[PDB]
């Protein structure tokens, strides 16, 4: 019923070091997706979709995903609630996903102002699921940073046909 790539041991995820969580607030571009539960569909190619960071009185981020889907923007909304470090989170209000037991998010890498790398993993019907994201302040990045995360990507288990590339657009996301 199912087939997925382990996710690799915490060990091999760096965390960024000294994480500036005022700094990171604001609108995220997925320049970058990979993960074992993503796959690459020529027929239908991932539209690019935007992440927005806003951090409350008590310090949690308030996530909003909007997406471009069935000509709608649809907003996908929760909030991250600081984990065990800085750079590292976990979800709140976990009860109202059914299912799911366990959700970990860790900032690989970021300079803040143009580009970041961001893992997820979550467990949700006894199956473990990881995803990498490459977030970019504008919705081009180098050719640098995009290899960067390619093998990034390769480093914890998945192949070339689990990496995509979202393609830009302008609706919802702007
Ligand atoms: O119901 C489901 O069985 C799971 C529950 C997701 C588990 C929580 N969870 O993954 C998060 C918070 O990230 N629902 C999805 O998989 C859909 C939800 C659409 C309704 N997810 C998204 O639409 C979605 C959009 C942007 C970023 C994401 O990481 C998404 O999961
Ligand atoms: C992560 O971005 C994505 O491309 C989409 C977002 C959906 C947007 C679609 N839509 O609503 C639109 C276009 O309007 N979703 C995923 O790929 C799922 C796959 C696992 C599903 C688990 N599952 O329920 C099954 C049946 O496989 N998610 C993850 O792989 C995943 C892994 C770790 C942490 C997470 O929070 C995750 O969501
Ligand atoms: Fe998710
Ligand atoms: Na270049």
């Amino acid at each position: 019923t199912s087939d997925l790539i382990p996710a690799p041991p915490l060990s091999k995820v760096p965390l960024q070091q000294n994480f500036q969580d005022n700094q990171f607030q604001g609108k995220w571009y997925v320049v970058g997706l990979a993960g074992n539960a993503i796959l690459r569909e020529d027929k239908d190619p991932q539209k690019m979709y935007a992440t927005i960071y806003e951090l409350k009185e008590d310090k949690s981020y308030n996530v909003t995903s909007v997406l471009f889907r069935k000509k709608k923007c649809d907003y996908w909304i929760r909030t991250f609630v600081p984990g065990s470090q800085p750079g590292e989170f976990t979800l709140g209000n976990i009860k109202s996903y059914p299912g799911l037991t366990s959700y970990l998010v860790r900032v690989v890498s970021t300079n803040y102002n143009q580009h970041a790398m961001v893992f997820f993993k979550k467990v949700s019907q006894n199956r473990e699921y990881f995803k990498i994201t490459l977030y970019g302040r504008t919705k081009e990045l180098t050719s640098e940073l995009k290899e960067n995360f390619i093998r990034f990507s390769k480093s914890l288990g998945l192949p070339e046909n689990h990496i995509v590339f979202p393609v830009p657009i302008d609706q919802c996301i702007d």
